[PDB]
């Protein structure tokens, strides 16, 4: 190699690959939509299963910082009314795809990991558009930049994906109401001290809440339902009007669960989405491009399969564009897409399925 990669997006995944091929001397960049690196980044906290996630870590040397950030959690399930299983994390095992990590402490592990300048910030790229010998890449008001490797990796909500595959994105049919609650033990007293340090699951009626009772000191939760026919016709700007739809859905719960929806000052709902490893993808393109983590398959939350799988992407596309066991950047990439779309396929097919199950009229996490 003689030339340049570019990634676009500064998450996990993104940031990772960069790693990954930097410390094999290969010329990277970053280009990430959020205005500086003290950007904070909404959602829970991700756990990097041992097989997989993990070992993307190992090959950047960054396993034990992850370690050292990462709180291993037990799980309590929970009726509406009270407890129903306990699970501690024994010793055992504590170091292993358990280990709980804040989205921004995980960000921090990377963003030091890298040269400096790597990621240029505030970068949202609008637009692709292929040359000679480059692809032209364009940002909101920033100047533009050219590459001869463009990664996308950039959610999965790529607006730029086209020259990779004409596939979009799908909603499952479930939705997912996302919140924070900061000093949870003050303003959720009831709700917290169910969960006991412990991550909570309950399930009632076809409404799922998951909750993290300590991400980083505060409390996120998510509620979940098949998406209402009706819809939509909840304002996510309107507190109360989200409140309101909670409340009615939530009436049958304990007092203790619906403190936490009357707390939450402003929930994030975002529909549950799919983007299907259906066709293969395009096998004529005017330069050499591809895609890792959402933006490649991104798959119901259901599973802890996402960052995992997406890391795994990182780890096989940068050994292929540096071992040097091919002979062009084409078949490079062209044979990490092979690899991903089996594992891929399989992290979905598997997501898909545990969604069916729980939304299913009569679920219990036992
Ligand atoms: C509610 C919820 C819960 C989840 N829980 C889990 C879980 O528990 N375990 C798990 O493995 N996965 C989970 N996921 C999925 C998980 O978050 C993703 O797999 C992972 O974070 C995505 O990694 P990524 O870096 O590929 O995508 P992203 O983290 O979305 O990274 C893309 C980056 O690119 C940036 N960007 C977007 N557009 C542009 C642009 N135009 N130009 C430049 N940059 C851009 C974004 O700002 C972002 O920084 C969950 C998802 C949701 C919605
Ligand atoms: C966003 N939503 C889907 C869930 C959620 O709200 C969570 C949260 N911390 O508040 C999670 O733990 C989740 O985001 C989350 O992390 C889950 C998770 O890790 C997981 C894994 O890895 C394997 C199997 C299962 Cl059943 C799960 C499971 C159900 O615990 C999911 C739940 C989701």
């Amino acid at each position: 190699s003689d030339k340049n990669v570019a990634i676009i997006g500064g998450g996990p995944v993104g940031l990772t690959m960069a790693k990954l091929l930097q410390q094999n001397g290969i010329d990277v960049s970053v280009y990430e939509r959020d205005n500086d690196r003290e950007a904070r980044i909404f959602g829970g906290t991700l756990d990097l299963h041992k097989g997989s996630g993990q070992e993307a870590m190992k090959k950047a040397g960054l396993l034990q910082t992850y370690y050292d950030l990462a709180l291993p959690m037990g799980v309590n399930i929970a009726d509406a009314a009270g407890n129903i299983l306990s699970t501690k994390n024994v010793k055992p095992e504590n170091r292993f795809d358990n280990p709980e990590i804040n989205r921004n402490d995980l960000r921090a592990i990377l963003l030091n990991s890298l040269e400096n300048d790597t990621v240029i910030w505030d970068r949202k790229l609008v637009m692709l558009e292929p040359g000679k010998k480059k692809w032209t890449l364009t940002f909101e008001n920033k100047p533009s930049e050219t590459a001869d490797l463009v990664i996308l990796a950039n959610g999965g909500m790529s607006k730029v994906r086209k020259f990779v595959t004409d596939t979009e994105v799908e909603e499952t049919g479930t939705f997912n109401i996302q919140a924070d609650i900061h000093q949870p033990e003050i303003n959720c007293p009831g709700f917290f001290q169910l969960c006991n340090g412990n991550r909570l699951m309950a399930s009632h009626q076809g409404n799922l809440l998951f909750a993290n009772p300590n991400n980083n000191g505060a409390l996120h939760f998510g509620i979940s339902f098949k998406t209402p026919d009706e819809w939509t016709q909840v304002d996510f700007q309107n507190r109360n009007s989200v409140v309101d739809f909670l409340l009615k859905e939530f009436s049958d719960w304990d007092e203790r669960y619906k403190e936490l929806i009357h707390t939450t000052l402003s929930f994030v709902g975002l529909a549950t989405r799919i983007f299907p490893l259906e066709k293969p993808w395009k096998s004529k393109r005017p330069l050499p491009i591809t895609m890792i983590g959402d933006a490649a398959h991104l798959m119901p939350p259901f599973a802890g399969q996402g960052v995992n799988s997406g890391l795994v992407d990182a780890l096989i596309l940068s050994d292929n564009l540096a071992d040097g066991k091919f002979n062009s950047i084409e078949e490079a990439v062209k044979n990490y897409e092979q690899q991903m779309f089996i594992y891929g396929k399989e992290a979905q097919e598997e997501s898909t399925q545990n969604e069916i199950e729980m939304f299913k009229p009569d679920f219990t996490f036992q």
